[PDB]
């Protein structure tokens, strides 16, 4: 069928939007080419629209049921639990989407009458009903990037109601199952620096390793009504009250298989037959999916000692070598498999001989050396779209700021370090924000963060050797040195000197300040400073952190 159907209303936006990068008295020091950086807006929704709406042919044979049933005989071993209203409303982001009817994330969040009646009311009503589609709201997201124009992205969601009810019912199996079913090969168990470590080693445990990462074209669409149902076959395995089994089974006839489409002013745009990039289930789903068709389609394309890396729809696959033609004619036979299961591809596959060339998860694997000169692993990505993000966070202030997000998990890179940290620490200074909480996402998770605690945060995700890495490789550093060329971005020499002020301001200040000092800014002196395990690291609860993926799953931690 359709992915999607077309009315001919409009996508329409709740306020103003911004293409063109705003400019503040801090921009300049960051960035000089301002033309460069812009974020969609709902006026580019039609070329979207176009994209994403195909006809989807399926051809399901007997690799993808073996697969699925091995699939299911591990989800059967997966009990999961009822959450509670109270449970489920301390789940939603405080920034949240308002509901139709009459309350906002802050009312269910501190658990007002009128919000916690209103979601039992959608709770029945799914109990009692399990045919009526149930109406979401299409957006336009405005994403920064940089020119190389691209049209905005598009979330589909249901009301906040829907919310609260979708994390009762299935907060605990998209938490639990993934990793039960696919084992080392879900990759959101993972922190930075255990990627790392099993991205090595599987690369070592191949005698002749061939690595590819498969980019299927807009994912989401490619789901078809059956995926959802299998998906929701693969939770039903669950051992789970009977009050969940009816939810579940619920959502997916009535929002997850799909539904009618309302922009933000209350037109009808069409209907949906295809994944939302707004629920619960997104990451999990995708996942599955995902995970099912790649093993799949690696039995019909007889990969030798396959090893898979899936993070919803990013997919990498790591295997034994058999020769360049014959890893040429292996993909093609795996792309034909999954473009049979309803899952072609954007860009044509390539065979890799290089960890280092593999992007996965928008990173690739690289080297650096720390003070021992011990070589250590760490990932890394082409810093022009972070950078151009931070020149926007740099003039306004956004829900999530992404520059943290990407200190957090790009902390051992060479631009996070000498740029994102400088210049951020700069701003916090300046305004006196240092004990000031921010909110930023991992894995699709809203968390609030004190930036006083990164290098606690720092230490426990990539280890002590984050604050002493050196010695870059030439391939690295001529990725970031052509970025800020393209960008306008003052040179890496300005950064160390704007640096070593940073750095004595944050000593100057004492307490956990001068703790960011320490360990955040030790590169930027010749006079090192010796970096020992932090008094008061362990203390930080990092629970939940690296358990699942919730993209578009409206979760808060
Ligand atoms: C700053 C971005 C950083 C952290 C991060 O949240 C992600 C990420 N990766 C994803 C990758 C794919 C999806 N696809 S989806 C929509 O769930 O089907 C979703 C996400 S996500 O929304 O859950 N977020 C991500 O890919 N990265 C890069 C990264 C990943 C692992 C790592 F160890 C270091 C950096």
């Amino acid at each position: 069928s359709m992915s999607y159907t077309w009315t001919g209303a409009l996508i329409t936006p709740c306020a103003a939007e911004e293409s063109k990068l705003p400019i503040n008295a801090l921009s300049n020091s960051l960035l000089r080419h301002h033309n460069m950086v812009y974020a969609t807006t709902s006026r580019s929704a039609g070329l979207r629209q176009k994209k994403v709406t195909f006809d989807r042919l399926q051809v399901l044979d007997d690799h993808y049921r073996d697969v699925l049933k091995e699939m299911k005989a591990k989800a059967s071993t997966v009990k999961a639990k009822l959450l509670s209203v109270e449970e489920a409303c301390k789940l939603t982001p405080p920034h949240s989407a308002k509901s139709k009817f009459g309350y906002g994330a802050k009312d269910v969040r501190n658990l007002s009458s009128k919000a916690v009646n209103h979601i039992h009311s959608v709770w029945k009503d799914l109990l009692e009903d399990t045919v009526t589609p149930i109406d979401t709201t299409i957006m336009a997201k405005n994403e920064v990037f940089c020119v190389q124009r691209k049209p905005a992205r598009l979330i589909v969601f249901p009301d906040l109601g829907v919310r609260v009810c979708e994390k009762m019912a299935l907060y605990d199996v998209v938490s639990t199952l993934p990793q039960v079913v696919m084992g080392s090969s879900y990759g959101f168990q993972y922190s930075p620096g255990q990627r790392v470590e099993f991205l090595v080693n599987t690369w070592k445990s191949k005698k002749n390793p061939m690595g590819f990462s498969y980019d299927t074209r807009c994912f989401d669409s490619t789901v078809t009504e059956n995926d959802i149902r299998v998906e929701e076959s693969i939770y039903q395995c669950c051992d789970l009250a009977p009050e969940a089994r009816q939810a579940i089974k619920s959502l997916t006839e009535r929002l997850y298989i799909g539904g009618p489409l309302t922009n933000s002013k209350g037109q009808n745009c069409g209907y949906r037959r295809c994944r939302a990039s707004g629920v619960l289930t997104t990451s999990c789903g995708n996942t599955l999916t995902c995970y099912l068709k790649a093993s799949a389609a690696c039995r019909a394309a007889k990969l030798q000692d396959c090893t898979m890396l899936v993070n919803g729809d990013d997919l990498v696959v790591i295997c034994e070598s058999a020769g360049t033609q014959e890893d040429a004619a292996s993909l093609r036979v795996f792309t034909e498999a999954m473009t049979r299961y309803s899952a072609p591809p954007g860009d044509p596959p390539q065979p890799e001989y290089d960890l280092e060339l593999i992007t996965s998860c928008s990173s690739n694997v690289s080297v650096a050396h720390d003070a021992s000169g011990k070589r250590v692993y760490y990932l890394t990505r082409d810093p022009t779209t972070p950078l151009a993000r931070a020149a926007w966070e740099t003039a306004r202030h956004t829900p999530v700021n992404s520059w943290l997000g990407n200190i957090i998990m790009y902390a051992p890179t060479l631009w996070a370090r000498m740029i994102l940290m400088t210049h951020f620490f700069s701003i916090l200074l300046a305004q006196e924000q240092l004990e000031k909480a921010l909110d930023c996402q991992i894995y699709g998770a809203c968390y609030s963060i004190e930036p006083l605690d990164l290098p606690q945060i720092i230490e426990r995700l990539h280890g002590l050797s984050a604050f002493s890495l050196h010695s870059y490789s030439p391939g690295e550093i001529n990725r970031v040195a052509s970025c800020l060329r393209k960008l306008g971005v003052p040179p890496l020499r300005v950064w160390r000197h704007r640096a070593r002020s940073v750095r004595a301001r944050l000593l100057s200040q004492g307490g956990r300040a001068a703790t960011c000092g320490k360990y955040l800014f030790n590169w930027a002196v010749k006079t090192k400073l010796k970096l020992t395990p932090i008094p008061a690291a362990s203390q930080l609860d990092l629970s939940g952190w690296f358990v699942a993926g919730y993209s578009g799953g409206d979760i808060y931690h």
